[PDB]
């Protein structure tokens, strides 16, 4: 069973029923203002920060799900329906929802009236525009009233949902029926005090009426599906005082057969300078100038269409950096459109706001934003350069860091814990990737404060040395890095020992002492320590580089000596010094993360893919045999069936979910990449397909979530719900798969001085072409691929054969033709 | 005009319609387990802590309000309806909700089936029991299937609403269709790990079938009001795995004409010792002994009836301490039933969990629980004793205190602020009222820690001296006490100067320095300073008592010299030493708190009610002229129309709401008592009537909220919603009005050495009889009352006239007959 289809030419996913297994959403906007838009028009908008500047209210875990969004009630001769289907659920003759790049279009038709809404966030605007086209599709004239509807939230979503004792008395609006381009409603809660910002909701016509009070619009004892006002057929002209402000206009339209009318609605976010806050000397009336300017920019359909065409050109431009043409259209749509689009969204949202993340506790993750950069750097490197500075600024002088920062303020906080010892290294990961991509070595000289302290700036490079040294000076008795609160796995809490309910493993106090070490961090360190060494040698820091390589060698020696179980890598040593992830325990025998990552670091790699004796092969075969399911690879096996007090959160999940035997998808690309490292492209591609949206569209009823984006987790073999995903959209899986497919499968990756072309995808993709713009030159890379295990590529460049797989960077403006034979 | 009526003989409020202005609730339970129950079965239940151990989920700000609670869907011939009206909203032939003392009955009849549900929490039990009675009222045999419905919360309410990324994978249940007494469902989320507790939802019958998974029971795209399972007339026998666990059983009923059946449903909270959590060695099956025992205790109608009678007897015995028989039945029902019931609820809940307080951030307020004692000490003094020790234990060594504590742990926290300088004196208030009531002088020698520090214990009396000394040593330039974060008005934040949005004033960092002083804390110091000196005298501390009265005197002199504005008392001095609440300012010229409280402390009292020269009289007259309204006295006049950065949170509310021009009811009884102190009984009683539930029942459509309990705030004169209440049930208004009316109007009040009988209620209650049990003896107080302004009482006791108005305490077991003439 499927619920829609990809449309590669329009770069859309087309949903053909409202009856999906779950609400399927798109993200609007890519700059500073964002909207979550479901296929039923549900969701909300915020400016910069989903907790602190949320414009409109949304209910997570509503009954039913997703009843709450931007609605347009049509009253046609007393019959009331919404083209989004929800909330009225009147029978529709046609329904369709198209999610595209930065816009969606939702169409519903019933009894000869077709209503189509195009939704998007324009470039350079802090606003969500809707363009509504109403068409008479019957053979008689029609007269209908359209009631727009949005529910405001009081800015601070946390306060909005818990602090009624205060907030039910503060709701404030103004109403401007006869504005310069049509009618507007102004939501200005707290603008009388410290807020310099307000929201507008307006339409490009003089409305017949309005409502700004939820209770009046909907009616006592009514859900949104039963709203009184649209049923009555006329606006109640309600002016809110406290309670629940809304934005709503009514417009009556008369249409002859085949005739249509357009309407443009804007929900905008505005700020004024402090001394330009008020229209009047008494400071009672809001200064509407920036709201009138905004409404003036979307007063016509023409203005809307121009914006939508610009947004398209922005996306075409964005997608011109990496693309592929092959015999596999699933592969292609993922690589050309969707995985890149998703990577923009994760770069913007980190893990804060989705239909699973609530946009309250989580801000921008230190580890999360660094990893996202890996799939984002080729898109817009100037924005990646900024993000690195923002991130490194939340670093402490001892090289440890705040685990996340608040998007509005860019200041770090401990709301989801502190002292994750894998954090510091991801910074090196992010800078290495950015430099390989852009060649912008000057970033290493950027002055960057610790903990945003004015006057504490040092060069970025120095933050990396802090990161590196943090791990050097925090190893345990085996030479492996101390784990601290948790490593890459948030639920491996080895310093916790909590027997007190209700307090979060993420924020709860940890024990000083013990000897808990992480095999994962060991690998991470070998990988990014080597990169650090490379940056040091290039800054001209010979002793530093030398010293750095001595430490890397030591730590990799320790992985081989103390971090190997026999058929796989060990996961860790607990508080007590006992091994975690050994065949000597009955549960949690093998954990996936060090298998993927130690192999990417090159640890235990042998002569080739057929070297059954190499540790890397052995590890990967164990991952194949014990962790493999048709939905991907589970995190560990077997899952823990009882609470293991020494391991923290991990065994708190029922088997087969999240970190206790779920397919935690973001560690899957590591095994994929590893598999290419040992020369088993076939298997790597196999693993790629198990978790990839386009190959799972065909089991939409099982996956349940959006079929065009990666999800955080898919229930494992031990779950009753095996195969069903949770937490879609916001996940490091997106950037990690992008890195996997674009760089190791298809094999095109930037290095410092050239572009590496090293295909390893197996025989399912026998021929394909990649166009990669790197350092202002275009590389047209034509691959003939036999997929033979261990077969690695040879190159010709502009007709001459070359040595190895690195193509030195041509000058800006050239086109370089690479012919690849595997 | 009205939506129901009082039933005095029954001690119930009878709601005669589903269509009330807002949801109107009762609180079930008075010990450690509590239920919020709207007159449509909405709300939820918790054990000890509304945030930490919430059994069942409830959505604030739902659309519509209060779609969600304890539902019984009846399916008769495919017609589906609920006796609570919501969620299904089927037309009922008959509907009625009776809210009583610790129980409620809700009845709905439709097409020949009457369904009545009695809800209560039994004494000694952590459970909510429902006894369902279905009656066939038609002339022919009838059949139906009943579906019970409750929605589980995942225990931590904060987590339940914000952390779906984790918690959608942790919901776990057990199904027990053939238990010892009928069918039961177990909610056991996190029992796997740190929780030693689970919930049960069971019925005294072998159910036809069950459901535990919300989406299956309700169906996709459906609201509660459209649940699929009841509509199909058959349970789906769903076994939840994550997502949203519910409890539901189906039961088939057959009824001859006139015949009824009882079903008993139980929602229970159960714990096991750690060593007996599990029924099996594998640890997958919860040990059910306690649940089987609880279900056995309510297996029959008889067991239910006996518990309901024990509950009635408990309430009769609680209400036997203070009673009045008078010419005014509204005054009688308030004093005899409702205001005492409300005091029980506030003692138990503080301000944490109502239909407006969301039972997340607020625990047990230091100041609020001290004031709640004033209204509660006469009901159950033993628990008042315990409360004082729990409270005093969260005090610091310098005499300042944690502003609130967490109900589950009894540990103080700062989640809603620090350093409110009025806090320490409330401790003296609470103890004095406890000692006056009980005569338990030995509580002062109770050893009490600071901040629960093992080894830090001092006698309770030392805590009081720490409080007393905190004020003496924290005065400013005018001799008035420094205000700190705020005083009793939380919105008066004179050390704030916040220009930054999104941070609670309550919680935001305060400024060092400045000279901000409170006139309210001065009048509070004067009153309770004097009470402390008296406690010191009794203990033999003549040195301490004399110094103490000296300070009280210094402060009293300071208020007359530096806190008097001309026609009323001054409110404060701001950070820079500018007066607040002076007639020299255009806004907030007069504030109510110091007016009632200074006069309660006897500041500015003259020769009598007609001593026009006296500050107290000038102050009270100005309160009357400038703050008075048909709905009560507003906090200050005029309201602030613009943000006053130096006053903090107060000017942030729009005019006429909450602290900015609202009737903040809990400060009205001070003015009442003040009016009695000064001899203006008529005026005092007037004010009493303006804010009292019984006297406002006639305007239910205007008050909106429950007509049988006090609310926090009634929208004031300057607000478009003037007369509309918010924040019902949980307010110090209840303790303070009970004080006012029981002790100062009717005039019956315990002193240290005898019972004072000092009526001051004016001419509208010419005669009444108070029955007061004090110190083991019963006082029968027969009052004949001219009401003459200023006229005070003379007494005769057991046939003999006496001097003054204090009847020294007679022995336990006596009945003393006091004849009173005013
Ligand atoms: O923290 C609780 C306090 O919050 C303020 O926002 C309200 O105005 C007060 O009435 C309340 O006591
Ligand atoms: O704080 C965020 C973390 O919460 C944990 O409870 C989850 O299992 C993790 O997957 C998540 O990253």
């Amino acid at each position: 069973m499927r619920y829609g289809h990809f449309d590669d030419a329009a770069r859309e996913y087309v949903i053909t029923t409202p009856h999906t297994p779950y609400p399927w959403i798109n993200y609007l906007g890519s700059e500073q203002f964002f909207s979550l838009l479901s296929h039923q028009a549900g969701g909300y908008s915020f400016y910069r920060d989903a907790k602190m500047r949320r414009l409109t209210r949304y209910r997570y875990n509503n009954i039913p799900a997703d009843a709450g969004g931007r609605y347009l009630y049509v009253n046609d001769g007393g019959d009331v329906w919404t083209p989004s289907w929800l909330p009225v659920k009147a029978d529709l003759d046609h329904f369709e929802a198209r999610h595209g790049l930065g816009y969606s279009r939702i169409t519903g038709e019933r009894n000869g009236l077709k209503v189509e809404t195009l939704f998007f966030v324009p470039l350079g605007e802090n606003a969500e525009v809707q363009k509504v086209t109403v068409t008479n599709t019957s053979d008689a004239p029609k007269t209908a009233t359209l009631f727009s509807f949005v529910e405001f939230c009081l800015w601070n979503a946390q306060d909005d949902q818990t602090n009624y004792q205060r907030n039910l008395s503060i709701g404030e609006v103004e109403v401007e029926q006869d504005g310069p381009h049509g009618s507007a409603i102004y939501h200005k809660t707290e603008y009388r005090e410290r807020r310099d910002h307000y929201a507008v909701f307006g339409v490009n016509t003089r409305a017949d009426g309005f409502d700004t009070d939820r209770d009046t619009f909907v009616g006592a004892y009514n859900s949104l599906g039963e709203a009184s006002v649209p049923r009555a057929g006329k606006s109640a002209d309600s002016v809110a005082s406290g309670w629940y402000p809304i934005g709503s206009h009514s417009v009556a339209v008369t249409l002859q057969p085949g005739e249509s009318r357009d309407l443009v609605y804007v929900l905008g976010y505005l700020e004024n300078p402090d001394e330009e806050k008020w229209a009047d000397d008494a400071h009672q009336v809001v200064n509407k100038a920036p709201a009138h300017a905004l409404l003036g920019r979307f007063a016509t359909s023409e203005q809307v269409d121009a914006a939508l065409e610009a947004l398209n050109s922005y996306w075409t431009n964005l997608l011109s950096t990496y693309s592929v043409s092959s015999t596999d259209e699933k592969l292609d749509r993922m690589v050309n459109i969707w995985n890149q689009y998703q990577c923009m969204v994760t770069f913007n949202m980190s893990r804060s706001a989705s239909f699973f993340e609530t946009g309250i506790g989580r801000g921008m993750g230190f580890r999360d934003s660094n990893q996202d950069l890996l799939g984002f750097v080729h898109l817009i490197p100037e924005r990646a350069r900024e993000r690195i500075i923002d991130i490194a600024s939340t670093q402490f002088a001892d090289g440890s860091a705040y685990h996340q920062y608040q998007p509005l303020t860019k200041r770090g906080n401990n709301d989801i814990g502190s002292g994750f010892n894998d954090d510091p290294l991801w910074l090196i990961a992010g800078v290495a990737a950015y430099i390989k991509e852009s060649g912008d070595w000057g970033i290493l000289d950027e002055p960057v404060p610790f903990d945003n302290e004015p006057g504490s700036e040092v060069p970025l490079f120095e933050h990396l040395t802090r990161s590196f040294q943090f791990t050097v000076q925090n190893r345990g008795p085996h030479g492996l890095p101390l784990i601290g609160r948790a490593d890459f796995n948030d639920c491996l809490n080895l310093n916790c020992f909590s027997t007190t309910p209700g307090e979060s493993f993420q924020t709860t106090e940890n024990q000083a002492g013990g000897v808990a070490e992480s095999v994962f961090i060991a690998a991470q360190f070998v990988l990014y320590g080597a990169e650090y060494a490379t940056l040091a040698e290039r800054r001209g820091l010979a002793d530093v580089a030398t010293e750095a390589r001595k430490y890397v060698d030591e730590v990799r020696a320790a992985v081989l000596e103390h971090g190997w179980d026999g058929q796989w890598f060990l996961r860790a040593y607990d508080y007590y010094g006992n091994p975690v992830g050994t065949d000597a325990k009955p549960e949690g025998k093998i954990w996936i993360e060090p298998q993927g990552f130690a192999v990417m670091a090159g640890i235990g790699v042998g002569e080739g893919p057929d070297d059954a004796d190499a540790p890397a092969v052995k590890a990967l075969d164990s991952v194949n045999e014990m962790l493999g399911t048709p939905h991907g690879l589970v995190l560990q096996y077997p899952a823990y069936t009882t609470y293991q007090i020494e391991l923290g959160e991990v065994s708190t999940y029922p088997p087969g979910y999240k970190e206790n035997g779920g397919i935690f998808c973001h560690n899957n690309p590591w095994v994929i990449i590893a598999e290419t490292v040992v020369g088993r492209g076939a298997q790597a591609f196999d693993y790629y397909k198990r978790i990839t949206p386009a190959y799972r569209e065909d089991i939409s009823d099982t996956h349940k979530l959006e079929p065009y984006v990666y999800a955080q987790m898919i229930a494992g073999k031990e779950a009753v719900r095996a195969g069903e995903a949770k937490n879609s959209w916001l996940t490091g899986t997106a950037a990690w798969n992008f890195v996997a497919v674009s760089q190791y499968l298809l094999g095109v990756r930037p290095d410092y001085d050239g572009l590496v072309v090293d295909p390893q995808i197996g025989p399912d993709v026998p021929s394909y072409t990649v166009t990669r713009v790197a350092r202002g030159a275009t590389y047209e890379i034509t691959v003939t691929n036999s997929g033979a295990p261990g077969a690695r590529a040879s190159l010709t460049v502009d007709g001459a054969p070359v040595d190895g797989r690195t193509v030195p960077y041509a000058p800006a403006g050239s086109t370089v033709r690479v012919e690849v034979t595997v």
